[PDB]
DNA sequence: TACGCC
């Protein structure tokens, strides 16, 4: 539930600031 | 930034 990356929900990949 | 960044 969330971005996997950093760990900022509200995005996942594409919108992270990394990968 | 975020823009795939793989
Ligand atoms: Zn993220």
């Amino acid at each position: 539930k969330g971005c996997w990356k950093c760990g900022k929900e509200g995005h996942q990949m594409k919108d992270c600031t990394e990968r």
